[PDB]
């Protein structure tokens, strides 16, 4: 019953905010098809603007879930295949290392060591091309997983090319609108500026900066309500009336690669439920999560497994986000904060809450 929810959430999150000195935070728990919302603190400290259910947070790397699903939808539409070579979409990518790198590799960080970020010196499309052309792999395609915004980013930009739409147009018309995420943005419009929290880094108020392939890797700003709706859409894709979008959501939770007890989806990462909590909490530390690891191909990919812990962490310089959910149990959580605090604290809090509700 809802008292269970309130009790575990309050007991769990109030110490976390105190320990991590989080200025503002929004949490949603999704339980049996219903969301339950909790907010604390300030969206803007200087102006004493409180966090509310309409406050926008930067998702950072959680945006990659949207990118994964938008790709999944382009696959379902027959516009692209994950088996296609990158060069089919960017024929200017002629350097020899691109021979053998597929869209699957890009989408799943397995191209052979594309880096965590696109370098800050890349400001133009010619700078981008030069970057990928000069890039030297460390491993053969499909052999090591190295978590990389420059990999999934490129996938995003390539995956929308056949549509004829920009990445933002594709995401708005094919994902945001059908799911009725009407307070979810890649570019925040004037009507929402008042709701857009500041991030806090070493005490300074900050917003994410423009960057190459930002829309694709870390584009999205959203509210706790819309994120709870994103979680629900991903927990229960069969309720989605748009067929290609339903299928895309399912494709993003297919298991493509395994490393240790983790399975790579498109954006999403997955473990079998029940999980070992120490494995996901410690696994979330950047020392571990950003390290290169050999992967085993799952040939062919396993379709979305209901008994999974499905999750993704995200950060910008000012923001820390986490989404997890367990489809078999109709259970999930969203944690949005306007400080970047360590991932294991997010994941530990989330597990404490969801495990209690299972
Ligand atoms: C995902 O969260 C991450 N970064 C972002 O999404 C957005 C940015 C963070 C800093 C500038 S943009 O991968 C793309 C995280 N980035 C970092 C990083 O600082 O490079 C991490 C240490 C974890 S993954």
């Amino acid at each position: 019953a809802p008292q269970q929810i309130n009790d575990i959430v309050h007991r769990t999150i109030t110490p976390l905010i105190e320990q991590q000195k989080i200025p503002g935070m929004a949490v949603a728990v999704i339980y049996q098809g219903k969301p339950y919302y909790f907010t604390w603190g300030y969206a803007d400290i200087a102006k004493k603007q409180p966090v509310t259910q309409q406050t926008l947070f930067e998702l950072g790397s959680v945006s990659k879930t949207f990118t994964g699903v938008l790709g999944g939808d382009a696959i379902a539409r027959g516009e692209i295949k994950l088996s296609d070579p990158t060069t089919k979409y960017w024929p200017e990518l002629t350097a020899k290392q691109w021979n053998g790198i597929t869209l699957l590799h890009l989408a799943t960080y397995t191209a052979g060591g594309l880096p965590l970020q696109v370098p800050d010196e890349v400001k133009s499309s010619s700078d981008l091309l030069r970057f990928y052309q000069n890039w030297q792999p460390a491993w053969a395609p499909g052999t090591q997983r190295l978590y990389a915004g420059s990999s999934i980013g490129l996938f995003g930009a390539l995956a929308v090319k056949p549509s004829g739409l920009s990445f933002e147009q594709a995401m708005q018309t094919r994902v945001f609108q059908p799911l009725k995420l009407n307070h979810t943005w890649i570019n925040v419009p004037p009507a929402e500026e008042k709701n857009y929290a500041w991030g806090y880094r070493e005490g300074k108020a900050v917003h994410v900066s423009p960057g190459a392939l930002d829309a694709e890797a870390y584009g999205v700003k959203s509210t706790i309500e819309d994120m709870a709706r994103w979680v629900q859409s991903n927990l229960k894709p069969l309720d989605i009336n748009e067929k290609t979008l339903q299928q895309g959501i399912q494709l993003a939770q297919s298991r493509y690669w395994q490393t240790g007890d983790m399975y790579q989806g498109l954006g999403w990462e997955m473990l079998d439920w029940p999980v070992n909590p120490d494995s996901i909490i410690n696994g979330s530390d950047n020392k571990i999560a950003l390290a290169a690891r050999p992967v085993k191909a799952i040939t062919p990919p396993t379709p979305a497994v209901r008994a999974s812990w499905v999750h993704k962490t995200g950060a910008t310089g000012g923001f820390g986000s986490y989404v997890a959910f367990i489809p078999e149990k109709e259970l999930g959580i969203v944690m949005l904060a306007n400080k970047n605090y360590p991932n294991p604290a997010r994941v530990d809090a989330a597990w404490q809450i969801l495990n209690a509700l299972q």
